[PDB]
């Protein structure tokens, strides 16, 4: 995962964090450094092959720094709630054909003209139900889109029982309809996916989508059969697949910018972010301007992810020793 | 003496604080002048012909602003103790030639590719005392050194005696073995010497030597007779002469360049600066930076020199008087 930089850009895992340079032990260990006259601050941490130091921060020249809870970078998955449309009719009219495009927009190409189309289909008997009509649209919505041999999951597919309201029913391609054995359906959900993760080869990227409905022939009108509504998202990604990537990019600037090329010939890299774990940000940017006419300013940022569970711990701690160390007032998060 | 500048430097000599301008009457006197909302500091001295002001600092604009306690700016002499070590012998071998070599650099060139050597022997007897030899060797580098009819010697050789311990005994070419009394001479101080100077002319400078042993043969191999050890130094060179040639530079930013090139056709640049007395030192670096295309920096520097009573009470009185108006806190030393 390339990102963008307004100059150089790196990263530091906090992955404990101490109050003396001689404390360094284990492969992940910080502690941030300062005078006592608060007027240049660095990271002093441990590396997976010793002490290693950060850039020497000028605590009067920082733009600003902030901290980005764990929460803030999690990515929530867009559902849709598809309904009979009351003013067509809330009964499906026998005889007619129920077809629901899912219209996909970024299918595997990286633009909006790279597009893909899921069908699903029920032709309405003479005593279909509204949840009737939900359970086979659903069964057929799964057996179209989640087939084991796809190349990708594109979607999630949830019917809602309406005593239950607030409770998703789960609908594969493996699902029959003796399974689904609730009498008031009022919605089905489609619900996006996560897409596969290769740290720096692969990165974190989604596929969106719309459904969207064939007409039918109601009363001598071809009219839509179905709204499809954005309800709130209940399903996060977690950050962890995201600051790995932003580990191995930022692991370019200090370390080596030949990653594995020539395979044997390599230089490894260990890098101390468990992607299975949330973490939370921390972007002091800051810049240097030279002595008389080298008043250009080299704008540059210090990355440093903490791992944090539920409240964030971690985080805090690392803030409240930048603040007493630097004297500067980044907020806690 | 040539030194470096960041683009200028500028000296003022503070002979008495006066509290404000019109009671400026003898030259020397300063008053660190600033206004009540405290954007702008200079300094109105009186020079030996009239009230002159300094170049305004902007106080947005200062870099830094430190004060020399002017002990640290004192050179010590270096003394090496001669001995004979007791893992070779701590008695003159009686067949022996002991040749003690001086081997000195920066000698009358600049470099350290100009050495000179000087030397000292002494063939030891059947029955000399390590005390007579310590003697004999004193005297033998006293004919070689301090045999200069023109100038003081590159080192001054004393002689420590076992009872006194603290006071050393010096050993000059007029003295003779009779001259020394005393039986228990234990070491031979070999310290520097000041070099001469003329004002802006000839600058401070030492020649740094190392008291070298040639092999003797006691046990049937060849071993260095003595232990060259640098005693802690027991006499400095003062801070006179460092600031009157720190004057001497930093008055023709403000002054004549020409300081004696058409010697009858000159202009007398009066110096307050006598070479004969300590100076505290106070550093203060700003910069100026003008409008919406001219954002380089003009680094500057402004020199206060104070006289010194071991209790550092002229600059003390000047720091306190400009962090009053100023604003800044310059640490009291």
């Amino acid at each position: 995962m390339v990102i963008s930089i307004n100059q150089v850009r790196q990263l530091y895992v906090a992955k404990a964090l101490k109050a003396n340079t001689a404390a360094l032990t284990t492969a992940g260990d910080i502690v941030p450094k300062a005078d006592t006259a608060k007027t240049t601050l660095y990271f002093q941490s441990m590396s997976p092959a010793g002490i290693v130091a950060s850039d020497k921060i000028n605590l009067k020249h920082v733009l600003y720094a902030k901290a980005t809870p764990s929460e803030a970078l999690a990515h929530k998955l867009v559902r849709y709630s598809v309904t009979l449309d009351a003013d067509v009719s809330a009964t499906p009219v026998a005889g007619q054909n129920y077809i629901l495009r899912l219209a996909f927009r970024q299918y595997i190409g990286l633009s909006e003209e790279d597009q893909y189309f899921k069908y699903g289909e029920v032709i309405a008997r003479s005593g279909m139900t509204a949840s009737d009509f939900y359970k086979k649209m659903a069964i057929s919505l799964a057996k179209n889109l989640e087939n084991k041999t796809e190349s990708t999951p594109l979607v999630n597919i949830y019917l809602i029982s309406a005593a239950a309201a607030s409770t998703d029913v789960p609908v594969t391609s493996a699902t029959k309809e003796s399974d689904l054995t609730a009498t008031d359906y009022n919605q089905i959900i489609i619900e996006e996916t996560e897409q596969p993760w290769v740290l720096g080869m692969m990165p974190q990227a989604f596929i969106p989508f719309t459904p969207q409905f064939l007409t039918i022939t109601v009363d001598g009108e071809d009219r839509l059969w179905g709204v499809a509504t954005v309800v709130t998202p209940t399903k996060t990604v977690p950050d962890g697949h995201l600051i790995a990537d932003l580990e191995y990019f930022c692991m370019g600037a200090r370390g080596d910018i030949y990653r594995g090329m020539g395979y044997p010939n390599i230089i490894k890299t260990t890098y101390l972010v468990d992607p299975g774990a949330v973490y939370d940000v921390l972007d002091i940017h800051y810049f240097y301007t030279g002595s008389n006419e080298s008043v250009q300013k080299s704008e540059k940022t210090i990355t440093l992810v903490a791992v944090d569970d539920g409240s964030h711990t971690a985080m805090n701690a690392l803030i409240g020793a930048i603040n007493t160390a630097s004297g500067l007032t980044i907020a806690t998060l």
